[PDB]
């Protein structure tokens, strides 16, 4: 496609998504058998092998809702991905949540114009395919992780000027934001395939010293792929 | 309050929403014990007793967004109440959602202007309360009803001169059209409360024939509410 | 129709539309004789009768626009109506309007997004008819009430966090706040039939009470209609 | 005042404005007597003059929001003025609207931004002053007048690639469009003061020929201001 | 044309676009040779004539977008104008800009709805015909002028209530405000023509005083048009 | 800062700004002498090296406003950058821009949020620097390239839909799309800092085939930047 080298079958149909392609590397490097990277086009590393025998793969997409959608489009449009599990960090911005929880994100609000722009007058709520997100909170349950399902802002400006309302969003449940759930989420609806996000609170507004809980979330996203 | 004429303490913290005040009349005498009507301001009716041992309530909330925020407002604000979960009805957008099915609404979207005044610039997904959520669902799903989980439309506008929007927000996988589930999950949001909208589908846009799975709707939601 | 049961018929050309179901009831039994009711779906009553020996109706409409619009629709669509009068209460918002004004709504502004999806990129002004209009002051005028007729703020929030812009709404002139005439004035336009807005103003933002100046206020929106 | 190059004292309490500022100098000439010119700032020409023995002004507004508010800005903050009554142009764009009839604007829907920078999510409709209305009404009903009083469109954008929404706006019962009506009564009701439009229908969408008309129109709207 | 009454033939291909009709008269008189008057329609003065051996037009536009908007239509599509230069009059609003600077705009920003309608979701950034541009810009420079290029905000409001988002404007480097900009350079686009606004900043926010500047700007106006 | 890894003082004052983090290392590699490379977070090659004896830096920011708004935030705020030149591709969407042109952008147009978020009610037209812009202009001038100056269209969404509104656009005169440069020019100025978009168009809408032009372009780039 045109910003992934991969010819044709080398993708695998579940595959994860983290913002930081050096983060593919590591998951790939950490989780994976047989693995092969498929692309470097922009430094954007995608790899695919296998996990507990079954074949997946993990892509970068770098940072905002127009750099996923590039990646999302891509891979659903022109190499057949069908599931498509965003493993990401977010900041904190609801009170109650704390660094290293694990957050799944059963919809996103957001401050991109990309779903405006497809349903004038209408606010499109992006949601979660609850199948996967049910695999993925019974899998951190299981496992024992502090995971939290509900609400997460996607935004455009990581540097906002004005946090006004980012704090009235969390005093309205909104847990943390990052910065490319409401992409996947409506691509994944748009064309009728399975997204779900799990993000590790990193910090919060108002890699090491996470990587533990950041292996076992990319454990429960790995499970909630291969089923 | 101004729409409800209850004394404190008469409505529990855990209450049932139909938009029909005649359905919160049958649902009363036929799941509830001990019941008395604590409203009939407006015809809107309300009614507190018990099920299964436990106080709960059921209330009128009429239809659209603005009607519901009374309502609902009312009842968090002056009442205390914890736990709204709406039993509705709704008509189907989405092509294989059939007459009968009972959609949990994970979020909602919405032609409703409510949230854009509140976040200015910002698309506010209302998200469902998950523990309601997960209670509804492995309840309906042990009574073996087919259950789907997923997101809904709220309108403002039950008649539409065009439908497009409406078909181009099912092929986005938006199940359903109602007419509150947005105000209800907002207002929850706002005020730190648990709420859910379990919806039966009436009828598909492109009382008694229903009666026997709405009586199972509704006993879905007493579990998840009696919890 | 759909929230309406009458037969084809059973519903006169010119109706009084209280949001109040139980006011509707109230003016049946209080000015109309040979009443009939011809509905109660929801509890939204609905009676026919005769005044000064003319066939009229007056049908409960809900509070807000979603849930008036309905009801409008189906009677304008199913029914033939071609007079509508709304006959409501109001709270004031700008300094010099009393309680126990009556108000005759020339147009309305809004807080609800139904006009900006019909009129993408247009502010629409709904304006009353104004043979009915002059007609009902000429009533109210000659019955020796306080009657302004002015522009009032139909508003789908009842319950505001800030009220900033309700305050802003009456330093501009706007009299009072209710839920539904925007709905009414735009429908009536659509189908070129001929709606009013006759309002009692009940409280100041910043039934037995005013069961006088209600009724003084029925007689001139009957007195509207019956011309 | 920036605009206007009058002392203070030289412009009446009672104005009339035409968009046209030939058309102030053939007011002043054909119907004013004692008549001084006080201004001529960019040309737009103002009149003083006496009309049945009452002072009365009459001043060039220029065509377009941004151009009218300037001059009502000026001519109500810096020089005291009380009654206002736009005397212009309009194309009908409602089918039963005839060119010659004269059109008393209720209010005004616009395609202009200026009121929505005012009420962020709110739609303002601006409203005549009644009592002026009334007036102008009853003189042009006594004269025998074609006086149509209604909804009319302000238009920032005189020439439109696609006139699909003015068509619907039409069928909606807007009967002219126009360029000032907006500005003039949101103005008005912004300081208190009064402000009508009377409007003479020039042509349809879809000055000697209409001299009489237009004489006869000046001729009311002289009548309201000199009550 | 409706709103210029001149042949076909009679105003140049090249003409300057002042906001005063007067200032029209002015450039008119002081400039040209062998001048003639081809409009008075609305006192909107229009003349042709010679300047350096080459017929160029000067016409008066008024103020604000839809005056200007009605003229720049007219111009170029019923009289072949291929290169249109506004020359006119601003206020800074950026704390470097001085009285008597020169600003060049190189685009506009606005608060008129104007390109929202035409480019809905859309943020339209009306640019200048760089040739045009560089020919001023070199004209000024060479003429000793201090020249400003820049961003320049087109404002339908002159008298703002609050000027917060103006100086907000300011601190992002928008040197001035006036009222045409936005509608010339979007219509030239538009039509495939050629635009330039050149203006001279006449007061801080925050004619023969000005008259030496004023005739330099005019004369690099006549230099970039006649080329 | 928090996604670049550098000490204080290891990036230059002047930098280019690729996409492409690869790209940045091609620059680095084929102009640059004694370079470093300060940043690999993310993949995101930045490097500082000399040019013509001038120290300067090259950093990619990956694609999207988002993206570049992370950067050129930590860029000015944290390392006093002061001149940035975005080095990119784009689209040619008007139908005279030809493959391998060098379009020198003016301002932008956009489908983000970005800027309605920070002016509620305006549009904001993004500008360059204009000195940095006429240095790169000549420039390209001097060495012979075809060079275009005009405006161009910031893309949130590669892959639209529909078409429509990019085809429009282009009929007025918007000469190619990106993902970029709104961001960077409204940044710029915001902190009173330098910005251009100088882009070679690689495709039309309706690296070695390329890698001449795009050479001549990163040279006619670092030249503006080393002034």
């Amino acid at each position: 496609s045109v910003h992934i080298e991969a010819k044709q079958g080398e993708i695998a149909e579940s595959i994860l998504l983290p913002g930081d392609p050096l983060r593919a590397k590591y998951i790939a490097e950490t989780f994976l058998e047989d693995v092969t990277c498929y692309n470097n086009v922009r430094g954007m590393l995608g790899f695919t092998g296998t996990y507990k025998g079954k074949r997946v793969s993990v892509q970068g997409t770098g940072m905002g809702v127009p750099s996923i959608s590039i990646y999302v489009n891509e891979l659903i449009q022109s190499y057949g991905v069908k599931n498509l599990i965003r493993v990401g960090t977010c900041g904190a911005i609801q009170k109650d949540v704390k660094v290293r929880d694990v957050i799944i994100a059963m919809t996103a609000c957001t401050d991109s114009n990309m779903n405006r722009l497809t349903f004038p007058g209408f606010d499109f709520a992006p949601a979660a395919n609850f199948d996967l997100l049910k695999k993925a909170y019974d899998a951190g349950t299981e496992k024992g992780l502090h995971v939290r399902v509900g609400n997460v802002l996607t935004a455009d400006v990581f540097y906002r000027e004005s946090m006004d309302m980012v704090k009235k969003l969390g005093d309205y449940g909104v847990l943390a934001v990052e910065m490319e759930t409401t992409a996947l989420y409506t691509l994944a609806a748009k064309y009728g395939v399975n997204a779900l996000s799990v993000l590790t609170v990193s910090d919060h507004i108002f890699s090491e010293e996470r990587q533990t809980t950041f292996n076992e979330m990319i454990e429960i996203a790995l499970d909630a792929a291969i089923q």
